[PDB]
């Protein structure tokens, strides 16, 4: 339709002092090895380059020359708007500037004010003290960063082919992840929850919240600083071992990436950098629209140094980090000229096009790239070859909404089982989706969890284990396993869970925030539950870990759609295949039922592989798993072969055939 794509990569190519011809990975490289700041380790000496068209001078100031305005000016701009500046080792021969103190650069704009940033490609951003924000407010303050020994990693990438291989993927957010009402650190991550997650056997761990923000109750989504890691959690040497760590464990590492908008604040912020309306973002004037859900601002993809800015910084993260893909957040506001409330806006897509094709090529046959969009945009999620985006997957953020109409407004007995079949399985050909049954923000105040849908204020009581389960709390346990497990097999290419609700946590989740006197009182994770034996919440999370390793042995998640043979509606059961592997659902509320025939195409012997009535989940242990189940050479829900079950009220099962 529009050809911005490959007109923007001949200007990157040919963009050479001589005129002759380089790649697109060494535009990139040579880019992040060009800008921002760098010292030579040899002579001592530190260069500065930084783009400002608006502005007519520059000076670097902080605590180096003590905010000196007059000593550090920076060579005349070149053709391309870019200042430039050497500086000498001092005369003792140490660097001019000093590991972690305080900068900034100063503009003169062309009115003759002055404006104060922290520079744009700057690694590492901090929140004030009590007494500067009284003074200053809330400001955030720029640093230097140059230790005299980076980390050096020690492993190498775990070995990982995207087109042959599954990921399942564990949703985080490093400052909530302990029982404490307090904001919990990269190391403590690296060395308590690592190894839970390592024990659920989750492929891929996805971080939120890491690019830096000062709105913490934002949940990570309003961002001030693209360069530089969040300061809350620790330092840049500390997240490099935390990653270099997981790859040792095998484990891929990805960011969320947020591209979509940037915040609105302005001097720790990008938001007016170089005095004017028009260096990053689009003019207000413009009319090109405001995000529906976010008060921010939105980037100007045509322009070159922005470009190189974006680019840079994908490369930058990979090379420098190790990290090994990509979710990109906002797409569906991106995508589209009216942000989501259908026509196209061919700049925002032609970046996502050219950022693909660097991180495929930084990494052949291994990078990640998934997308974060409500509308479900036809061709995202195709490569590039054929006209495509470029995305390897996308989110399905439909199928947490099927579950609460449900609960609401039917008795048990009016349940209909079509219904719940044809929402899982409702998916584009050749456009790959991570499937999941709740959602970050449904675990908020003024929402309510599948848990809590399910039993209410008896949770507060009857969770014990020392009484008979009562009436509501036996229904309410059976349901929250099954219903996890049927949008894990039937509804993707991949997976994702929220931290907590694997083990259905109770009450709900908020930050501090005004309006409830700033408290930490629900700003956390009550892992403890899951280690009290006197209640049933561990009997949700044993159920959790079975089913991720269950998948990594039997691939089933980046393979073909399934094939369904049974959706019963008086009886209430629901079957289906999928990769060679066959699966099994009750939901009716009193009846058992005894020698219960299921379809089955490939004839052989096959084993029980997965269980939710065991004793250790819950259950009350009414079903015999070494059964050997034989294959009846008789067609039966359209398939070739059947076999012959028993599944108590509120069961399922999963089953594998013997090589």
């Amino acid at each position: 339709r529009r050809y911005l794509a490959d007109k923007w990569l001949y200007d990157i190519k040919h963009a050479t002092p001589d005129g002759s011809e380089q790649s697109l990975v060494d535009f990139a490289r040579n880019a992040y090895k060009t800008y921002g700041l760098h010292a030579n380790q040899q002579t001592k000496e530190i260069v500065y380059r930084e783009w400002a068209p608006n502005a007519q001078r520059a000076f670097l100031v902080g605590e180096f020359n003590n905010w000196n305005e007059e000593s550090h000016e920076m060579k005349h701009k070149d053709e391309f708007g870019v200042f430039s500046i050497t500086l000498a080792p001092l005369e003792n021969g140490d660097f001019a500037i000093p590991h972690d103190s305080k900068i900034k650069v100063m503009f003169v704009l062309p009115d003759g004010s002055k404006v104060y940033r922290i520079p744009a490609w700057i690694t590492r951003a901090t929140q004030p003290s009590k007494e500067t924000a009284q003074k200053y407010g809330p400001t955030y303050e720029g640093r230097f960063w140059n230790p005299p020994n980076s980390y050096q990693f020690k492993h190498q990438r775990p070995k990982f082919n995207l087109a042959n291989d599954s990921i399942k993927i564990y949703e985080a957010h490093i400052g909530i992840s302990s029982p404490e009402p307090k904001v919990a650190s990269y190391k403590e991550f690296t060395q308590n929850v690592l190894p839970r997650i390592k024990h659920l056997g989750y492929d891929a761990i996805q971080l939120m919240a890491i690019m830096e923000h000062a709105y913490y109750a934002s949940f990570g989504y309003q961002v001030t600083n693209f360069f530089a890691i969040s300061s809350r959690y620790g330092t840049p040497e500390d997240l490099k071992e935390l990653i270099d760590t997981a790859h040792s464990m095998g484990i891929l590492v990805l960011l969320d990436v947020i591209h979509s908008h940037a915040s609105k604040n302005s001097e720790d912020g990008l938001n007016m950098f170089d005095g004017s309306d028009h260096q990053y973002f689009h003019s207000l004037t413009s009319g090109r629209g405001e995000h529906p859900l976010w008060d921010s601002r939105l980037f100007n993809y045509g322009s070159f140094e922005v470009q190189r800015f974006l680019l840079a910084n994908l490369a930058y993260y990979i090379d420098v980090y190790q990290f090994d893909g990509f979710r990109f957040d906002g797409v569906t506001s991106m995508l589209y000229l009216h942000h989501g409330v259908s026509g196209v806006d061919h700049e925002a897509l032609a970046y996502l096009m050219l950022a693909n094709d660097l991180v495929h090529d930084l990494l052949p046959e291994s990078a990640v790239t998934i997308a974060e969009d409500v509308s479900g945009y036809p061709t995202l999620c195709l490569p590039r070859t054929a006209g495509g985006g470029g995305f390897d997957y996308r989110l399905a953020m439909a199928l947490p909404d099927m579950w609460i109409k449900l609960l609401k407004t039917k008795q048990d007995d009016d349940w209909d089982m079509g219904h719940i079949v044809h929402t899982l399985t409702n998916r584009r050909h050749g456009e790959k989706v991570v499937a999941y049954c709740e959602s970050h923000d449904q675990a908020l105040v003024g929402d309510k969890t599948l848990a809590f849908w399910l039993m209410d204020a008896a949770m507060y009581t009857d969770m014990t284990v020392l009484k008979e389960p009562t009436l509501v709390i036996d229904r309410g346990i059976a349901l929250h396993k099954m219903i996890r497990l049927i949008t894990h097999s039937l509804g993707g290419e991949a997976y994702l869970n929220f931290e907590g609700n694997e083990f259905g946590h109770p009450e709900w989740l908020d930050f501090p925030r005004v309006g409830n006197n700033d408290s930490y009182h629900y700003a956390r994770r009550q892992f403890n539950l899951v280690d009290d034996d006197l209640l049933r919440y561990r009997h949700l999370n044993e159920f959790d870990a079975a089913m991720q390793n269950c998948e990594s042995k039997h691939q089933w998640l980046n393979t073909p759609q399934a094939y369904v043979s049974l959706k019963h509606e008086v009886d209430k059961v629901i079957a289906f295949e999928r990769n060679g592997h066959l699966f099994v659902f009750n939901f009716h509320p009193t009846q058992s039922f005894t020698d219960y025939r299921i379809g089955v195409d490939v004839a052989g012997t096959y084993k029980i592989v997965l269980n939710t009535d065991r004793a250790e989940f819950g259950g009350h242990n009414r079903i015999d798993e070494a059964q050997e189940f034989f294959t009846t050479d008789l067609e039966w829900n359209n398939r070739r072969n059947f076999i012959q079950v028993y599944i108590p009220s509120r069961t399922a099962i999963v089953l594998t055939r013997q090589m």
